């Protein structure tokens, strides 16, 4: 068992789960602009590509925030040790999207030997879920290289229960001397709250600017 | 009655009012940035809080518009002659939110000594809604200064009849030479379409640029 | 017969197609700016209004793509020949908005000549359908004028089988030594993804980019 379950019975934030999950079921979108001014530095001198390493990088931000890691199961409160990124891949010869995953792993180089070779094995795969079914513990993960966005937002018709954190990335652009990133997150105000949101972004930004390896 | 009940019977906006409370039950959310270069200048020169500030501003032209001051009550729709803010406090200790209310006045300094009031009452108690039930004739207001955002929404899974104004405040930013403020405005179709919503963001920032007393 | 009824059982994105119909039914919005310097002189060199040119480059761009051409019709999914706007248009009096629509033509001065009587015939007419039934062959183009927005979304209840592309328009505004317009673009996921969307944007860009006639 690669999660805990919850001691909800004794839980600070009790009340507002309840509320948020049954009495004003509700969720939230936010779209924010990282910069990778320096991230982008780091990968000239480098060898890692960059829907690789965001993937990575927001996968290992999303594993130190246990309120990003919560679920449903068995009708119980959880929170996963750890979770694996589900990402988005494009199929030029169909205009349709795949998604893939591969396990997380605080090595970026063991990180991104599994990426390439579920990329090697699935990149003609046009199924929606060429693997088939996804691993409980994920996170989704997608980008629109094409277009820059101030804002997205997904119309999701039903969101009971569903605490994983969706995350879009959009072109980034020039925006003066900087370089940014749109990120729009997406996520259940049950579990998180804009501190919560808030609070990844922060630490998304953070690493960002730091060394990869 | 701190309200008027609303000849709707001949309202011009008639059609308008059923087709998106029924047929298209509908709302939207906007974001934009709000120029408060003018505003910090005024706190600069006073010994006025920003939240407390900003909140103040809001409410008072909130309070200017009917369309924003709309409910149902008795399944008849009314107007409030006027509203309360109902804003958010974040608690440290808990990583949770108290949604807070006080009464508004046309007198900045008296709403100011009903806002330090709440607060020292209230400042330890993690309840969501320490004060109890909220007033009917309320505005929420909430802010996220740890993260700017260029946009926001929230998806809220039924929103049948509540036609309060929901505003949330972004951290601000400075754009050149201009200090800006993303705010974000979420409103029913039914009550309010895009001119009101644009006539008060028009208004608020007529008011930040103005003097406070 | 104005649509030919889609070839389902051989689409290549016909798992895709069902799964955001039907298994998580979903849609978005995306807000990006839409750079109209180029745009702003050709109408100066010209008579042309703006809100009348906007509408048509919207529908040529739609009437390019398929998939934002699709609809239901027969419980069938159909692939529209053409499409035909249905603009809003504000009533000062009323401080309400009719929805108005006139055929599309790959000739922009008989588009004009058709949205001048549209006009002529119907502005002081307040009713929110003011021509009657909206023709099925359509896209909804909309503009809030007096206020910019980095961002909007609209919250509508239920979205089954409402595959019309919404396209909101807000103030231009002057973005350094460039006129940037926020377009919002909201599409259903069954028919249309972000390569779609980011797709008809880039094309948008390109007409604006270009001669008139
Ligand atoms: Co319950
Ligand atoms: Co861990
Ligand atoms: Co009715
Ligand atoms: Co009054
Ligand atoms: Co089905
Ligand atoms: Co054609």
């Amino acid at each position: 068992m690669n999660y805990t379950k919850f001691d909800v019975k004794n839980w600070v934030r009790r009340e507002h789960f309840e509320f948020y999950r049954h009495r004003l079921p509700c969720g939230f979108s936010l779209t924010s602009k990282i910069d990778i001014t320096t991230l982008k530095k780091s990968l000239d001198d480098s060898a890692y590509k960059f829907y690789p390493v965001m993937i990575y990088l927001i996968a290992q931000a999303v594993n130190q925030f246990d309120e990003l890691r919560m679920a449903i199961k068995d009708d119980e409160l959880i929170v996963w040790d750890s979770v694996d990124p589900q990402f988005t891949v494009f199929h030029q010869e169909t205009e349709t999207f795949s998604a893939l995953s591969c396990p997380y792993s605080s090595d970026i180089d063991q990180f991104m030997v599994n990426y390439l070779s579920v990329m090697e094995r699935y990149k003609s795969d046009t199924k929606l879920f060429p693997q088939g079914v996804t691993p409980e513990n994920h996170l989704n993960i997608s980008a629109l290289p094409w277009v820059n966005f101030d804002s997205f937002n997904l119309n999701v018709a039903n969101f009971t229960d569903y605490f994983a954190p969706i995350i879009t990335m959009a072109k980034y652009q020039q925006e003066g001397d900087r370089l940014l990133l749109p990120l729009s997150v997406q996520v259940h105000h049950a579990v998180c709250n804009g501190f919560h949101v808030a609070r990844f972004i922060n630490r998304l930004q953070e690493l960002c600017n730091s060394k990869l390896k």
